[PDB]
């Protein structure tokens, strides 16, 4: 009654003085911590700044070991600079704003690595199904507008999280995130366009080729959580066993990256062909052309510049 | 020269000493901040979690000084919680993945909230410039799609900010958000609308309802900035003091809104009567009377709602 909520509120009171006086201490390590970081990161700037001066001057000062330590130097740096807040680059300072996405403990970018792969396996579930329903079971217009924004909202929070992996560590070469924007322009230009004879002439094409992509991001992410679960595994206690696994899987993957990229080439060369028609009253298809061919070409150099990278190490 | 370059080496090795060390004690406290602040936050669930058990309990039972107690308890347990990680929503679970949106200190909120209202004072300044250019000057397909496209994806962005001041301690009201969505969803709609009579005699009607939105959301930011000065100013040290101008500009303020409101219902009202006419092939104009139906509705009610809340305290 009135006697066990005035004994049990008592017992809160007595929790509450333990609580706001841990609170306290927690807030003064927050302030300590916040100030040493602060401290920790413009030393490691100045520091970068003194040992790429030193840097530049010696290199057109003309010894070899004193280059070596440097490389070794400027690397544990950048994972150093990547255990700590890295601020924000441009694109995550206009969308996300003035905010930290740090993930400090290696644990952290794990787990965010990991449910990152996840979220792209599920978005490509949810894709191939209605990729597969606007090509094969529904020819309407409603539904192929609804993939195109699905589209256009999957490449914009990829683009996002992966902002967000090299804002701490991850080595995302720059190509993909551009690969991002300019699939979300593709999308985004396939949405203005008119229905009418170009438009169906190109659409079961484009759709195959949409649902072709994302049976490829689906061996994509098989690979990829593969290999980031076996780092995982090699970097604490559990490199030969790794890199063959790798390799396996890299030559097994190759193939259908190629084909997709000759199909990507392939849909730039038929909307090229398509805006040469008389019956061409959109812009569309010429402006829709270029994107592919942009895609195609970026992929294949950056695809060729990675196995080769690989191979050479 | 080479003997420069080693004594330069060898001061930046000591220093390095220094700084390696001051890391290693930045992770040592980071560990331990990081485990008192998980402590820390378990325990005020578990106290909320049991002061609530005994609410509901003393709700049933039934003194007032108890329910005093636990309303003030409640309003700092709150505060407390803001100032701790508040995990993500399921929004920004979605988007932005699982990663710590923070902001712990209090002039970090402010700064983030003050980056947030110049964000959308910038893009309300490019909006206005894009919808004049599109009703008045250029009456072409392209700019338009450009003008709806930039609307999404600044709606989109205002999206996740406003999740993000939500994840710690703003009181942004549930409806704004979900504003947004609705907004985007009508973009989005009318990005997919194919030209013909139907479009043409409502697009004009829109942009200016647009040109409108931007200008009220112009004197929306002024309101909104000195609010949030005239708070910051009058928090540390610098009660009647603020409240008479915040009610100045709200007087000054809500008829706008008000015609803003009644432009919605009459855009709603206008594509209910365009879709009724026998040169109507388009689904999107009832598909788009809809949203500013709902939009009207929501945002008159929501209005309402905050002016009666500020005149009664
Ligand atoms: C070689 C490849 C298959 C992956 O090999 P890899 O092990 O990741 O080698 P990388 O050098 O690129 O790895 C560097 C980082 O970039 C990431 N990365 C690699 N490819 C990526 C991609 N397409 N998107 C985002 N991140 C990627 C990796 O996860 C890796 O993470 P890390 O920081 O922990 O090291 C890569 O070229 C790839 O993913 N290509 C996809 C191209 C494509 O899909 N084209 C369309 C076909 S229709
Ligand atoms: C009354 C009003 C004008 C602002 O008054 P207010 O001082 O912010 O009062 P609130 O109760 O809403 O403040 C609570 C919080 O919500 C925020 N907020 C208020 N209106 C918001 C909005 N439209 N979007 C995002 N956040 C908003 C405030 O910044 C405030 O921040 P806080 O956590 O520091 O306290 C508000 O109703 C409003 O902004 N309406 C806009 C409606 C509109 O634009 N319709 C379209 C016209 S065409």
């Amino acid at each position: 009654p009135l006697g066990d909520c005035l004994r049990d509120w008592e017992d809160l009171q007595q929790d509450f003085q333990n609580i706001q006086e841990t609170h306290r201490l927690y807030r003064l390590k927050l302030e300590e911590l916040t100030k040493l970081q602060n401290n920790c990161t413009s030393s490691i700037t100045r520091q970068k700044k003194r040992l790429q001066e030193l840097a530049l001057a010696l290199k057109k000062c003309k010894a070899q070991e004193l280059e070596n330590q440097m490389k070794e130097r400027q690397g544990l740096f950048f994972d150093m600079e990547a255990y700590l807040p890295k601020k924000n680059g441009l694109y995550l300072s206009l969308v996300l704003g003035n905010v930290n996405v740090t993930l400090l403990s290696k644990q952290a970018k794990f787990a965010y690595k990991d449910e990152y792969e996840k979220f792209k396996l599920y978005l490509t579930i949810i894709l191939i199904l209605i990729s597969f329903t606007c090509r094969f079971l529904l020819n309407s217009r409603v539904t192929d507008a609804a993939f195109n924004f699905l589209l256009v909202w999957y490449y914009c929070t990829l683009t996002i999280r992966e902002s967000i992996l090299i804002n701490n560590g991850s080595r995302i070469k720059g190509w993909w995130v551009f690969h991002h924007y300019v699939s979300t322009f593709l999308s985004g230009v396939m949405l203005t366009w008119p229905d009418g004879l170009m438009y169906q002439k190109f659409r079961n094409q484009f759709l195959s080729f949409s649902m072709y992509q994302s049976f490829v991001q689906f061996l994509q992410y098989y690979y990829q959580s593969g290999c980031l679960y076996r780092l995982r595994a090699l970097g604490e206690r559990h490199v030969e066993g790794f890199q063959s696994w790798m390799w396996r899987g890299l030559t097994f993957l190759l193939p259908f990256l190629f084909f997709g990229h000759f199909w990507q080439l392939f849909n730039a060369l038929t909307l090229f062909n398509l805006a040469q028609d008389p019956q061409c009253k959109e812009w569309q298809v010429l402006m829709c052309g270029f994107p592919f061919l942009l895609l195609f070409l970026g992929n294949f150099f950056t695809t060729l510049r990675v196995v080769h990278h690989k191979f050479h190490s």
